């Protein structure tokens, strides 16, 4: 790849936002390098877990706006912003209905189109020096990148609404509180954190996570009936799975279901 | 009388026992074809103002009844029996969340898979300073139901269902209230009885209006603003067409409807 | 004009204000239809940049006037007036969740009923630490309306929905904050200064951006991503497109940086 980075290890595909000379802005080229990248996640044996995390001390900083054409009138930038905005959105998408679980490492400042990337991961974790912001008032544009969908869905409407209207920075508590983000940890210790909980991840029953992932997805909007149809499929497909007899063997030989598949130290 | 569960009437709560105590109160079959019975029979019931769902002992729902799998008949055997567990759960599940009566969750210990399925599925709950929460479908290698993908996050929000599930980590009561997955924690020893005391309330409170509130917020999470209030407003209609109305209103004019302690 | 809500037009802010006092803000017929209107004229109006409804004196609103229903004509009057109010409240609150102007709800005091919905219908709020809030439906024997069932568990959660509703419990400030019903909370003494300056900033700030995201909140909500996504671009397009964008580029790239956030929201107690 010759935008992101990028590297498969212990089971866990990650990859890093690299444009840290401007706050990890997203190219987009490199837009559509994490998008192979995730189809190529999903297409992977050995990849468990997919974890996305920005180079050096930023999340990612939202659109990059250095490559937004400024000599070719409007129309330049609108034809500019039709391609980027279609790449966020393949990107975002994907990130969304990839078949794997993808764990957001929150290292540094998420703004906009960061912010979009966090909130369509699976799961959420940042340093301690991070933070949130919607940012696309501040540069004069509409909202994008899933916020639409995901942002109301994790934190409700009411908090929704007010951080995309105040547009002030939301720190790692008040993160933390709202849901935005699991736990938090010093940003020394951050990237270790990070990757073993993304390891775990990785360990965990893929297939079960997709059944999760899909399902959650979909049944927000769906009633009871329908959603149990569709648990119930899983349900005989798990068991039918050679993953399954295993496990209850063990279980009947009295290990506990209880046991963790993600330890999640406390943090701070 | 019922041979799977507990079950009592009084003081116009229908009170469910899931009682399987030696095996952690995990529900069989024949168990969960009892409590949708004791449901359909409370809803029927003009006596019956609320339902109460708790579980025998120090526990509350250890979910599937995993010693009920048979494990002579090969993988088809498995199979079978799912096809036919997962149907009761379903049943049941879709039961409490469709039931015209409100239906109280008193987890009074551990609540797992299934168990923490009901405890969402319940219209309020509340929980002994004791008791937890944990998914275990991930551990015990089964793809997750009991409409954990429907009540879950409309209760947690999606990134606290996610995670749950996905980390198969325990939640304990000060969690589980700060993410409203329970609304108060009592100690344990008062637990019961603070749970009856709110029970016999909602079973006092007009039902009537407790099944529209009911109905209307399931219904309305999916629905358009235009749409939920022509529902709401057909609702406010038969209200003030109903004999309770009247004596309120003149009662208002003339000069809490469940008390949840507060609890630790 | 009206002669039933207090109004007025003033620094970009269209400010309503619910009053009847002498019956805690309760809300008439004729006031529902007033503050319809002037939702509607807020929208029309290139002066007015977002709407603010506030309660006169120390309660916000509480509820359905009651003192409206007709005692002497049997059922079917009492029921024919629930016909026509709930209609109006109906208007009222779908008007407030469709109004193309950010609305601000600011809870000076009791929120009952009817007064919880306006406040659960508003994209912002914020209360005063004398503020409560309260169904106050299963009291009063009327099944839950106001948008209730549509409002409130979009933004506290199915559970808490359920839960105050069926308790029928008064929320206090801390609480309501906690669960995300306020974002804030002033002193009492503080307050009406304190809303009125969010509210003009509100208003300052650029309608066409909060009313494209305030369309989006409300339809994503129920929507797939991927329909989502293709509103959203289409924001995006008309944004970058709109002669208030390259304005905020070159300036970002000149090396300007805001001071503050668009609309600035004092911590508050
Ligand atoms: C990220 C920051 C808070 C970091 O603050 P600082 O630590 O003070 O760094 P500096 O501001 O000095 O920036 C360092 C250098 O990087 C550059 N930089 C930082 N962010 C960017 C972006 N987004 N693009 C290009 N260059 C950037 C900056 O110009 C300097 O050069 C600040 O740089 C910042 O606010 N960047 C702008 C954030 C923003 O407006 N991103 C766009 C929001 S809209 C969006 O994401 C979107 C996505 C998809 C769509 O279809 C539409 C819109
Ligand atoms: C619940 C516990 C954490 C508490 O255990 P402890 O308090 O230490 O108790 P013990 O492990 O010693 O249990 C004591 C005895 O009960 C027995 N026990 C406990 N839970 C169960 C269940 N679910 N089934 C059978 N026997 C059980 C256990 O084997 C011991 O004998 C632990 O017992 C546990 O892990 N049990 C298994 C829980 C589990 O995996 N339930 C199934 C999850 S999936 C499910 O609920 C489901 C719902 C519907 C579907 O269609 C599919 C799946
Ligand atoms: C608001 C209170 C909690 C606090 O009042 P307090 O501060 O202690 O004052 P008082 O009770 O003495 O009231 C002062 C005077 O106001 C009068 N008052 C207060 N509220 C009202 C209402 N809502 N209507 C008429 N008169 C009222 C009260 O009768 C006294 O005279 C109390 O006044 C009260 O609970 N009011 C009733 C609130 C309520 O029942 N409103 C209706 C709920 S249903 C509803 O809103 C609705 C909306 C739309 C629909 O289609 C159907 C129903
Ligand atoms: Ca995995
Ligand atoms: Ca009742
Ligand atoms: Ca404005």
């Amino acid at each position: 790849y010759e935008a992101i980075g990028h590297r498969v290890e212990d089971g866990v595909a990650e990859i890093t936002i690299k444009l840290p000379r401007h706050r990890n802005a997203l190219s987009v080229k490199a837009m559509q390098e994490v998008t192979d990248a995730l189809n190529r996640a999903e297409e992977d044996d050995s990849v468990g877990a997919v974890m996305i995390t920005g180079a050096e001390d930023a999340f990612c900083a939202g659109f990059y706006l250095r490559e937004i054409p400024l000599d070719k009138g409007v129309a330049g930038v609108r034809d500019h912003f039709r391609i980027a905005a279609l790449w966020w959105q393949q990107m975002i998408h994907k990130i969304i209905r990839v078949k794997r679980p993808v764990l957001a490492a929150i290292n540094g400042v998420a703004a906009g189109g960061g912010l979009g990337i966090s909130l369509a991961s699976d799961m959420a974790i940042c340093a301690d020096s991070a933070k949130f912001v919607c940012a696309w008032h501040t540069i004069g544009i509409g909202n994008d990148t899933a916020t639409s969908y995901s942002l109301a869905r994790i934190v409700g409407m009411r908090r929704a609404m007010e951080l995309m209207l105040t547009n002030r920075t939301l720190y790692p508590e008040e993160a933390k509180d709202w849901g935005l983000v699991s736990r938090v940890y010093p940003k020394d210790e951050f990237r270790e954190v990070a990757w073993k909980v993304a390891r775990e991840l990785a360990a965990a029953p893929t297939h079960l996570q997709v059944m999760a992932k899909e399902r959650f997805h979909a049944g927000w909007m769906q009633p009871v009936e329908e959603c149990t149809e569709f648990e119930i499929q899983n349900v005989i497909a798990s068991v039918t799975h050679p993953h399954f007899m295993p496990c209850l063997t063990r279980f009947l030989d009295g290990h506990r279901a209880d046991r963790p598949q993600v330890e999640l130290p406390a943090g701070v």
